[PDB]
């Protein structure tokens, strides 16, 4: 919530996982989620609705990306995490 | 030797097509099978019992659902709950998986009917204990089946988990054959003054369909020089490999290698094999169109006929699909007979034996020719090399090492 | 091991038919074929490999292809041999799509099916496909009965699991009436299976019960399914066959005993030869551009057992072409 970052999921472990999600400091409506994904987390932002921990930006990684950088859909992760670590 | 590198360096290898996974058991394929989402696609349990939030000792509280065979959208965002995780199931929002509930000491309250309240599991187990995570075993992109291969029985499996129905294999050649000598009569018919009934036909026809190559059969075939011409002309047509028995062991009127060369116009690579009486061997190819075609003739012996299709022949048409290294297995056995030794070598049908005693296998003796009487209920499972005659050395015993051939299940 | 001897003892043994010599190819004889005429039928002597009214081949005895020679070189076109059973496969669970669909949450697809049709089709006995079959009790008993009603043997995969709420058992002890001989052997706990059989106005008929485990599945398979159908074709000794070998690599041992897949080769220096093992399961092998050939039978944990090395002699039981 408020270190800014992604958002990832309990028991799936580090590994390739795709971007389908945007977080947005003062909007709280968010669309669900499902195992293997992730939520793009800013500073000072609302639960995904659907995540238990969130990954600092600096443990990330990228990916290839369109032309005009339309998202690049892949994040992919490094360490394992404890399900619980913003309130 | 020089038959067998001599026939492994004219045969082509053969196109390529598109078929299901059901039918394919043997076929090699050509392509590169690649991966399209993950195995398992969710995380689940090996065992069955209670799911349970990590840095927690014995205190939890309440029960809210339980696993089932879907995704379950169902969490309390309280830290002092369980979810009951059963053999195969998502594990919702925790990391440690089952306690192992029938082994630690648990239950509570619970209800009447079916339902629980709390479990007070005394034990800690490490964050990650029982989950099976995301791509244990296959992950999203890998090459799992690679080309070459040989498309065994549980490779099948492994297509169907993927997702890949339809795959690129090598096609099996056409074979056809043909039996020659103007005294033969079908086996469906009362004999007549001076004639014999063939067999050599129905041997070779039941050796190439338990592979499982498709088969073609053409007729008996007249000796004469000109219905020959008019004969493997059709069979030409609607094949690939043709084989004829018999025959050739005339000379003077060896009208096989003539109606050959002055006509068809194909290369006769070889003649003979070094081998005692018995000479007919004769490889040949022809090229028309562009793609070429084979051609044998096997010697007119019943006992040499399966021998010669089953050494130079068998190991020829296996390199034409896919097999990158198409050569006879021989392993090595007892004798349990003794056995004359002639001056040229021979080859004799024998039957083999597994004792879970002693190492090696032990062989018998089933006829080196007529072949009547037949002994033991087994059928001829390989073939029994043996050495020519050396001075003092004539006469083989019981036990020592020979060298035998496998031709069939064993 | 009395595991096997329970199925070896209840299997029947089909009937007889008259067939062409031609489809004959792995059939065991029911009459004796007598000589008709002797062979040659003049002097090259009259008679030589052929006499008269001589037995040729006895009644009982496997055709290979080298005996369906002397068939026609004798005459007989017909002879009488034991039919050959039908095979019905099913799978159940409801965690399961067919293959030839895509993903929807908490699914997975169909290994074990066409897994084990391939296997029986490979000896050459024909098969029905049933499909993927719910656990509703009423789903389950429709499946069966369409089962019993148009083959011989049934083989379901997966489901054996909830054993307070098993399912397989209930429907065979209540509506259709069976005794269920065995349900759990494997010496040390293992994985379960059930042999049942279900007699009705005439012929007995099988019905089995096999893991979902797709590694383990295979070993049961060909461990007890197949040194069973063989009886039913006739064969005197439906055996498997177990051979000595050595190892190509070392590998680890676990308290109790499994099975794994291996690849057979041969070499013309050594007598006795090496297998090399692939995992019971991993992401399969970039090497060994070879099928599997055999099942490596590792023993159980000893103290001199709690590993072995690449020059130990081991067992392995043969599954396929060598």
């Amino acid at each position: 919530s408020v270190k800014d970052g992604y958002a990832v999921r309990a028991a799936d472990g580090p590994g390739d996982r795709f971007i389908i999600g945007e977080s947005q400091a003062g909007e709280q409506p968010t669309q669900t989620v499902m195992p293997g994904q992730v939520m793009r987390v800013t500073t000072g932002a609302p639960i995904p609705c659907g995540a238990d921990a969130v990954v600092q930006v600096e443990d990330t990684e990228l990916i290839r990306e369109s032309d005009d950088g339309t998202e690049e859909l892949e994040v992919r992760i490094l360490v394992q995490a404890r399900p619980g670590q913003d309130i």
